[PDB]
């Protein structure tokens, strides 16, 4: 039995985006066009990311969720997967002495135990920082987030900790790994115009911004153009 | 315990459609806002006839979201009343028509027009038109979860059986998912439409207001889609 008409206003959104989501596309192409190995360009993810957080933090942006590794690029090249997972360990060097709090969402339990330790250390070292919250989606996906939230709700219902009539938008928010407040703005570099199983639940009323700029070329100027674009946009949330 | 590493998804088989821009179309032409909404169903029928000729098999169209209840009483009543016209426009066409959404919130009269429209068209072999009325992506994922929870409490599945396939079969919009999404009206957002189903869908946004969306705008969108597929495939 369903009822949705007189139900409440329950939306985790909104001149400055509080939360920006980011899909970092274009790295392999950027190596080719300049000439370097495709190893490179992937080298620029972490420095660019630190740079983006610096600019963003200065502007008043409070959260950034960055899409590093989906559940689908486990089937990219055998050599390229082993490279990227080991390179992300250098998160520790770049962020551990910053004002940046750092969390990782995804199925951590399937990664190299080395990487599991680096993530736990990076999370604990930065947990007290008062600055901008940087969430890194690693071995994450939209289907994944919704399914694990569902198993967790099913398990509670089987142990009498809730019933079917408790299952609503707030309950589901509390079980998902990416929580309120949801992204006001999604930025995808690299020219593709889709979400590719990143967030799904969370994007319900996000403003989308797509650019052809490859990610290593995405500098302060490009980021300000994205934020000005967003500020020109009229958000109605289904109303008038 | 999680473990990670689709019998869904050049001519798109399933198109998803967000029919936005009706009030601004009216107001620009000096017309009352309700003149805009009177073009929704006729335009949608016209788009079904064009799509059927192109080989498209499914269209899922956003007619009323769970958030549109926030407009004025006058605007809501006109729309729920106007959607009874679905019976007139489609009962004697070649389109097969289904409605997704929480029907029990609607006026009992509209519930009857809907049930009659589904009944009279159920045998049509042509294009399948799915109309999302009082629908939302939040709603659809929540109702799929409650259904999964009740199966568990009746001993029909374990938590370790919960996966992408089981979840798809509980949702109101099922596989195959939309290949292409077309949103008229100029805005770049999905507005709580088919959240789970759009994971790999191509997003096509256009400034053309819905009452102006014609055959050539539709052919341009499909041509964009075919270009994207050569690029990222
Ligand atoms: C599987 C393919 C085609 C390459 C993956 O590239 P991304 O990680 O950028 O994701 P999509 O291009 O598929 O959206
Ligand atoms: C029935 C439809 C097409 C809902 C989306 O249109 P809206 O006008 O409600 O979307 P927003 O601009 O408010 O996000
Ligand atoms: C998804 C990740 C890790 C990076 C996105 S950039 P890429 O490596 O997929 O490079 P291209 O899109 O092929 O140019
Ligand atoms: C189809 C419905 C009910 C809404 C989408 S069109 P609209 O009423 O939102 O018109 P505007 O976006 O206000 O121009
Ligand atoms: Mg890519
Ligand atoms: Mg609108």
């Amino acid at each position: 039995s369903c009822s949705l008409n007189l139900q409440t206003e329950k939306l985790c959104y909104e001149l400055m985006p509080k939360h920006i989501a980011l899909i970092m596309d274009g790295n392999r192409r950027w190596a080719k066009d300049k000439g370097l190995e495709v190893y490179e360009g992937h080298k620029h993810i972490i420095p660019k990311l630190k740079e983006i957080c610096d600019i963003s933090s200065k502007l008043g942006i409070q959260i950034i969720t960055a899409f590093a590794f989906s559940t689908e690029n486990w089937k990219r090249s055998k050599e390229e997967v082993d490279f990227l997972l080991q390179m992300f360990e250098e998160i520790y060097d770049e962020f551990s002495r910053s004002g940046v709090r750092v969390s990782i969402i995804g199925c951590k339990s399937d990664l190299p135990m080395t990487l599991q330790k680096c993530i736990a250390l990076t999370e604990e070292t930065t947990k007290g920082n008062k600055g901008l919250h940087l969430v890194i989606a690693l071995n994450y996906g939209g289907y994944y987030d919704i399914l694990q939230a569902t198993k967790s709700i099913v398990n509670k219902a089987m142990n009498g900790l809730l019933d079917v009539e408790d299952i609503n938008k707030n309950l589901f928010d509390q079980e998902l790994e990416s929580k309120c407040p949801n992204p006001d703005l999604l930025i995808r570099t690299g020219g593709e115009q889709r979400v590719s199983n990143f967030l799904l639940w969370q994007l319900a009323y996000t403003e989308f911004y797509f650019t052809n700029t490859l990610f290593p070329d995405f500098g302060e100027e490009d980021l300000k153009e994205a934020i000005m674009n967003f500020q020109q946009r009229h958000r109605r949330f289904g109303g008038h």
